[PDB]
């Protein structure tokens, strides 16, 4: 570990449906968050196991149906474990199970209400700039268009353990700073977006033998961090924020800007917000 | 402590969900078996103390204050819930099978030239839909109605929703007007209807179920499962299959698109997913190659 003597203070989030868990613990005795998530199945290896002598324990049996506790070999018991140390309060509040409400932000709402409250925050995204300057993860990079204006870095998302194509998930992070979200896009960025769309899908083709029509390529709004980035995901993966209330198809973002240059500055956008988020009351009123 | 058959061998992955950590496997034996494996929820106390003493952690990478590891925990945290169906009936194979999809980007021209012709070459029955509108079935279950035959609709719970809990709330708005096969048919002429469904249908869900409109995902499907305009109302906290960006279009935006661009849904490119063995997928893939 990057510390010793972990002691649970609080379960921040726990889902039996996603078999994922977020733990807040005190360490070195500082705050630390450890995320743990049971990994996806590897089909070839489950297949193999099931035609061997697997260690089973019989729960119940009714005619053609039977339930068993299976205890696989080490290979198939991998648990994705991510660690945040030192954890900020932003982290400790961010994961707390809180209820989600839907808001409809107009163009003017954004610039007069959101953007100011955005600027009222100071969140660290040093890890993004680290990827962009080759200060970290440099040799995980899958593809780079190195132009400071129209260029980007294609790289697997931390979420993806890269052990199977079912949950294929890369991000494309643009080199250009100062583009916080969908709200910043204009016809100026059409070349950056096309690069990400086409060069990004071409890289996935050659690297992983995965055709564009197996991918859902989108942007989050609101994003989890405020530096433009595109999500490349397996169409068959229920990826994070691929629901209509958050995901915007890249191809659609391009053709929008082509049809209506002010599109993402003028148009009303719908997204969720946590009820504990002060942005909501600020948007609800004005 | 053994499987009731021999020599498992994969025919087909009927279904997998990397997000739920669950796979449905069709395998042969010796004839047909289905094996369902689900990774199990964490026992938190086990994990807790483990992290205080010699966890088999292998680092994958790190960046700033973040690091990701492979953890291989001891046996009683590795339990996998294994359900087995032997023999698997052809029904069982049909129920679990989720077919591999493929994205298509359908242009206005592609639709008119390829998709509509194909749609018209079939006979899909919406008698069940007409019976609700006509009040020959499920009249007992209607939550709200705007009986106008042009801009009116019926709001009705979906089959899947038993109404014992608002967690998985799922109502459907079916418009009275006929001949609107999908999004592709929507022009500004339909805005009173669309606004009605949205504004009255939401109003109605607040009045009836005391559930506010900002707790609702309100959306259309494209492609739709039956070709008579309908709108899904679901509890936001409940991600119904279909709510994905590759299928769902929100009612709020569909309305505003028509306000901005009247020809939007006859003229723009729509993106959906078809089953990999859908004669329409092929057809479309040909006219684009
Ligand atoms: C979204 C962000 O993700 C990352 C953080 C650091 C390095 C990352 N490196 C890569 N390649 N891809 C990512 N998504 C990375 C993040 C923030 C807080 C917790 C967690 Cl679990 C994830
Ligand atoms: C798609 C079709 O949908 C319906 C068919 C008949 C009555 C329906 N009534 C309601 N309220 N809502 C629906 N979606 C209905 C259908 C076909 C086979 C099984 C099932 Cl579970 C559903």
């Amino acid at each position: 570990l990057p510390f010793s003597g972990f002691r649970l203070q609080k379960v921040l989030r726990e889902s039996a449906r996603d078999k994922i868990i977020f733990l807040h613990g005190k360490v070195n005795e500082e705050d630390a968050v450890v995320i743990l998530e049971k990994t996806p199945f590897q089909v070839e290896q489950v297949a193999q196991l099931l035609t061997g002598s697997p260690e089973l324990q019989l729960q119940f049996s009714n005619d053609i149906y039977s339930t068993y506790h299976l205890f696989p070999p080490r290979q198939l018991n991998d648990v994705k474990t991510t660690v945040v140390y030192p954890a900020t309060e932003k982290h400790l509040q961010k994961y707390l199970r809180q209820d989600l409400r839907l808001i409809r932000e107009t163009g003017d709402d954004y610039r007069n209400i959101t953007l100011p409250h955005l600027e009222s925050q100071s969140l660290s995204i040093q890890w993004v700039y680290n990827i962009l300057d080759k200060k970290a993860e440099a040799d995980r990079i899958v593809f780079e268009n190195p132009d400071p204006s129209d260029g980007f870095v294609l790289i697997p998302d931390l979420k993806w353990n890269q052990q199977q194509l079912d949950d294929l998930y890369l991000i494309a992070i643009c080199h250009r700073r100062g583009i916080r979200s969908l709200r910043d896009l204009t016809p100026e960025h059409l070349p950056l977006l096309r690069n990400i769309l086409h060069q990004g899908q071409e890289a996935i083709l050659q690297r992983y033998r995965m055709k564009g029509d197996h991918l859902r390529v989108y942007l989050h709004y609101l994003p989890s961090y405020y530096h433009l980035h595109v999500h490349f995901t397996a169409l068959g993966f229920e990826a994070p924020g691929s629901g209509v209330e958050r995901a915007h198809l890249l191809a659609e973002v391009i053709e929008n800007l082509e049809c209506d240059p002010r599109h993402y500055q003028q148009r009303t956008l719908t997204f969720a917000l946590r009820a504990d988020d002060p942005l909501l009351k600020l948007l609800q009123e004005a």
